[PDB]
């Protein structure tokens, strides 16, 4: 097959460059699955399959923990750093689905178990407080954090400070201090709707 013939020309092109640069057979598996995984998705059309087993077999390397490679994988390549340095940035991406956006109140309220409601009042928070200006030059993750504490001590799902630092990954003085700046329009900053365990007015003072 043309799509067959294309990887058994990768995998003879992954094993000579190998044995160059005398790699173990562990490498080698673990570039040639990498490679079936994502040669033929997306952003690596157009781009040279020799390009991409190149980026393949330093990531695998990475992987392993056998360093210091980049420079030389592209000397035992027939392709330019630039290039297989692009097609390596493209399988990161290919290869990661996860990162930061309240991309964070979607993780941080699972990591804490806390309902949809607290999450989306929690959210909501957050997000007024940007459109009000109440908190700038404030770490995003800070103000999550303030806003989570915020939304979760009106409800019945009461969180704590360190609890929430252990999950936003931010020191307990961020929280407070960001939550400080929120803390004086907290009525506003909530859902109208909302059903408060715990009154806007008698909330937590930090």
């Amino acid at each position: 097959s043309s799509s067959d013939r294309a990887m058994m020309n990768a995998f003879k092109e992954i094993t000579t460059m190998a044995d160059r640069i005398n790699l173990p057979r562990n490498i080698v598996d673990r570039t040639n699955n990498l490679f079936k995984q994502v040669y033929e998705q997306k952003s690596l059309k157009g781009r040279a399959n020799d390009a991409i087993a190149s980026a393949c077999l330093y990531i695998a390397c990475r992987q392993e923990g056998v360093p210091r490679t980049f420079k030389e994988i592209c000397a035992v390549s027939r392709i330019s750093k630039k290039e297989i340095g692009r097609c390596f940035k493209l399988i990161l991406k290919a290869l990661e689905t996860s990162v930061d956006l309240g991309d964070f109140m979607s993780r941080f309220c699972s990591n804490l178990c806390l309902p949809k409601q607290v999450q989306m009042a929690a959210t909501h928070i957050a997000r007024k407080a940007v459109e009000l200006d109440l908190v700038p030059g404030r770490s995003p993750i800070s103000v999550a954090a303030a806003a989570i504490y915020m939304a979760s001590q009106a409800s019945a799902e009461k969180r704590t400070q360190k609890e929430i630092g252990d999950i936003a990954g931010v020191a307990d003085v961020t929280i407070r201090q960001s939550y400080r700046l929120i803390y004086p329009r907290a009525p506003d900053l909530f859902p109208t709707d909302f059903k408060f365990d715990t009154p806007v007015d008698k909330l937590p003072q930090l």
